[PDB]
DNA sequence: GAGGCCGCCTGC
DNA sequence: GCAGGCGGCCTC
């Protein structure tokens, strides 16, 4: 009811006079004082938050800041979150002491001074431990920021935050050197935390600006005949015109300028900052030359060309710096400097787009001149064969000792590419026990971690259940896969590592209307661990495969929480869709490259173009590489010393009947059973594959142009299967026509790979007739082989594979990328320092 | 055995 | 509307 200031005003402004108290309603209020608020606009029951600011204002009315907590039902966490917790976050604003409903308890929990060595009345008590970030779903460390001399008084970490955000984004002319009838040339400028200075290189978006060098439209491809539905009754199912694992739509790749000029304009006086231009000189890409793609299949991905043909461009457009060389002017070797570091272009020619040759670069091309880090120790649950710990050995970030796999041929492998580490085949529940039990080894005599061994904590749990393949995941086996995630959260408790991920499948996120999502966030949260989650394409980290998966990270309290690490090549849009909604709202990694990228997107040629032909079957295990690496791709996975012998080239040995399918499978990209003849064919011995019978109508696809039945069940009519309708050894699958209709005609089921596209995405059996089935050559007539799948997921040509055939497809397809795993692991490199 | 057969699927 | 996709289960 009524409000009066309590003692001395401090700090007097000249409209404001800030108090660090004052009494409503005989009750007492003071600077850091918390308290509660009544929403007009709420769905949501009440607001808290803690006072910052106490003023009175020169237009008589009393004033405080208010620097709003967050309910756990308003972040990802929901209403699996602990009641009596609350988060700190960005949201402030200024406001008047007539609003304020009470004065809420609400205590700091920080994490304990022996918090690695742990995890074995009052009408309500707050308390928060972590700040939550709405957008990117991060849960972090509070700010260390501390009050002094002059903010004492107005102090609020959300306004500091926000003040140092909009400053750091903000376009800044650095350095200026002469202003002309209004414009001004500056030699260094600023944004986003970034320095550009006159002879660095940029990147812009591919719209920024064009080549001398004309693209040709030409004629479309007009339709090359009526199809004949006699012999090929199934093809009129293709009528959606979308081809799986096309690259058509993908974007270009970053225009790349070098910064000339730099000039701006001037308002009231002063420099306008808001609008500064960038003149700059042109990069060519090989494939923007006259060579275009075709004639750029074998060069770096990093290879620029120079040229002297110039454009203006906003500063605003700018997506970040990067580093171009000039190839003779490095005091080291082309490949050493591609692999010293990131946005690393090198040149060593020119382009002429007139003359179209490549010249020289002209003497102004030419530059100037014209900390052991160690190794987490690392425990890999679910290890399999060790993708993802080989990605972050790649990323120097880690030593695997103890992997855990219970899947005897991956602990093999595992094993074989990691002679420095224990692998454990036990039931990781049992492993746990054992060392909780004060075992020092196992019957083996392998020496169990030890709380402070384990500093980094990684394993993808199986994804068999989370699948949306999964027709059963309902059934016990699914579920008794599904606790083991549980499980690997009981090691992050018990081992309390400084660093944590967790990887599976997308859906992880969105099962059980994404409860498996929540209630591992909330189990971190409860831990005291900073935490995140996000969804990569494993396609932006240069494998041509479609894989997108669920990344979880988190950090311990003294740790900084990495970020996720941001898309290096373009990949198609489609497949890039990697929001995640939990409860109404929708959630995005920190990652902003939306749209292009540094590098031009890998593809199926990139991938296997060098390796020798075979056949349906082929069973041997080392045969030589007739050729040398024809791509940038093969270049990096095959190495630099001499290797002659291609290992695992194998590919399944498929019947009489599925090969004969393959073989009448056409070339083209898209191509699918759908294109199957209805034909006979002589089998293996005297088995012949008679013709397809369409004896039912189906009420749904209607009659074919030569008047035919398209049914090959009496479900076709809406009718109940008939058993016996059922038809064998038909060269077009009887299954696929049989429930084509609610399976979007079974797209991509024996469907090839195309060489300019990428890989759906790579599972343990390739299978022709499986949910994910476009597992076919490019052109020959067979299943993809084991060393094909190897590179579709970044492995290295020298990665070691253990067991038979099947079992290496399953160790390759269980795998995570090593490219990702690298990316991921260079973020929490990026974390180590500082 | 590994291949024929497949969800009142999910998700934007 | 239609495109995704470390699949499982039952047996030729
Ligand atoms: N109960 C259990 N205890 C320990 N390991 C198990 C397990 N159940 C399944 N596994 C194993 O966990 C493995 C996960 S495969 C993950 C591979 C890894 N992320 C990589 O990059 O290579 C499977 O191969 C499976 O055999
Ligand atoms: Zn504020
Ligand atoms: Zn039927």
């Amino acid at each position: 009811d009524r409000i009066s200031w309590l003692g001395q005003p401090m700090k007097i402004e000249e409209n404001r006079t800030y108090y660090q108290k004052v009494s409503i309603d005989e009750e007492m209020l003071e600077v850091g004082d918390c308290v509660s608020v009544i929403p007009d606009d709420s769905s949501k029951p009440l607001y808290l938050a803690r006072v910052t600011a106490l003023w009175e204002d020169k237009n008589g009315q009393m004033m405080f800041h208010a620097h709003w907590f967050c309910a756990g039902t308003d972040t990802v966490l929901g209403a699996t979150s602990d009641p009596l917790e609350l988060f700190l976050v960005g949201e402030c604003e200024n406001m008047q002491l007539s609003y304020i409903h009470s004065k809420v308890k609400v205590i700091y929990k920080a994490p304990s001074e022996n918090w690695a060595m742990e995890g074995g009345e009052d009408g309500k008590t707050y308390f928060f431990q972590l700040w939550y970030n709405q957008e990117y779903a991060r849960f972090e460390s509070p700010p260390k920021t501390q009050p002094t001399e002059d903010n004492k008084h107005k102090f609020c970490l959300s306004c500091i935050r926000l003040a140092e955000l909009r400053q750091k984004e903000m376009p800044k002319v650095l350095e200026q050197i002469e202003e002309v009838d209004g414009r001004v040339y500056c030699s260094s400028i600023t944004k986003n935390g970034v320095v550009y200075r006159l002879g660095d290189s940029v990147y812009l978006p591919p719209e920024a600006f064009t080549f001398n060098i004309k693209v040709a439209s030409p004629v479309k491809r007009p339709k090359k005949d009526p199809v004949n539905e006699t012999l090929y009754p199934e093809h009129y199912r293709k009528y959606s015109d979308y081809i799986k694992g096309s690259n058509l739509d993908a974007p270009e790749p970053y225009r790349i300028g070098r910064i000339k000029e730099i000039h701006c304009g001037k308002k009231k006086g002063k420099v306008n900052e808001a609008d500064i231009k960038l003149r700059l000189y042109k990069f060519y890409r090989p494939e923007n030359t006259h060579r275009s793609y075709n004639g750029s299949y074998h060069t770096d991905i990093n290879m620029l060309y120079w040229s002297d043909e110039e454009a203006v461009v906003n500063f605003s457009d700018v997506q970040g710096r990067c580093t171009v060389e000039y190839g003779e002017d490095l005091l080291e070797s082309i490949q050493d400097y591609s692999q010293g570091g990131p946005d690393r272009f090198y040149f060593l020619e020119a382009y002429n787009s007139k003359t179209k040759n490549f010249e020289d670069p002209p003497n102004h091309a030419r530059s100037p001149g014209n900390i052991k880090l160690p190794k987490l120790r690392t425990l890999d649950v679910f290890s399999g064969c060790g993708g993802l710990s080989e990605g972050f050995h790649q990323a120097g970030i880690s030593e695997t000792l103890w992997a855990i796999e219970m899947w005897d041929p991956a602990a093999q492998a595992f094993r074989l590419n990691n002679p420095g580490t224990t692998v454990f085949t036990e039931d990781c529940n049992v492993l746990l026990k054992l060392v909780m039990a004060g075992e020092v080894t196992n019957s083996l005599g392998q020496r169990l971690p030890q709380k402070g061994d384990v500093e980094m904590l990684c394993g993808g749990p199986p994804c068999q259940g989370f699948s949306g393949m999964n027709r059963f995941n309902s059934r016990t086996y699914s579920k008794f896969k599904n606790s083991l995630v549980v499980s690997f959260l009981s090691y992050c408790d018990y081992y309390r590592p400084r660093f944590f991920l967790l990887e599976n499948v997308r859906n992880f996120v969105s099962y059980r209307r994404s409860m498996v999502l929540k209630l591992t966030l909330r189990c971190l949260v409860r831990m005291g661990y900073q935490c995140t989650f996000g969804v990569l394409q494993a396609g932006q980290y240069g494998v041509a495969q479609t894989r997108r998966r669920a990344i979880i990270l988190a950090a311990a309290p003294g740790e900084k929480l990495p970020l996720f690490p941001e898309p290096l090549h373009v990949f198609a849009p489609r497949a890039c869709q990697l929001s995640v909604v939990v409860d109404d709202k929708k959630f995005v990694s920190n990652i902003t490259r939306l749209s292009s990228g540094p590098f031009r997107t890998i593809t199926v040629r990139d991938t296997m173009s060098d390796l020798p032909e075979i056949q349906n079957g082929a069973s041997n295990s080392e045969i030589p590489y007739n050729g040398e690496p024809l791509s940038w791709f093969q270049r990096q996975l095959r190495g630099s010393h001499y290797q002659p012998i291609l290992r695992d080239h194998i590919c399944k040995d498929m019947s009489p009947l599925v090969a004969a399918r393959m073989r009448h499978i056409p070339l083209f990209p898209g191509s699918d059973w759908r294109d199957l003849p209805n034909i006979q064919v002589r089998l293996g011995d005297g088995v012949i594959a008679h013709k397809l019978q369409y004896t039912f109508h189906d009420v749904k696809n209607g009659y074919s142009s030569t008047g035919a039945l398209r049914g090959v069940c009496s479900c076709a009519e809406g009718k109940a299967c008939d058993p016996e309708s059922r038809q064998f050894s038909t060269l077009i699958p009887w299954c696929l026509p049989h429930t084509g209709n609610r399976h979007n005609h079974w797209a991509g089921l024996y469907g090839r790979l195309e060489w300019d596209g990428f890989f759906s995405t790579t599972v343990t059996n390739p299978e022709p007739m499986g949910k994910q089935g476009r597992v076919l050559h490019p052109e020959q007539h067979r299943v993809v082989s084991v060393r094909e799948c190897a590179r579709s997921q970044g492995f290295p040509d020298s990665y070691r594979f253990f067991g038979n055939i099947l079992d290496r497809h399953r160790q390759v397809g269980n795998a995570v990328p090593p490219p990702l795993a690298k990316a991921i692991g260079l973020e929490i490199k990026l974390c180590l320092l500082s």
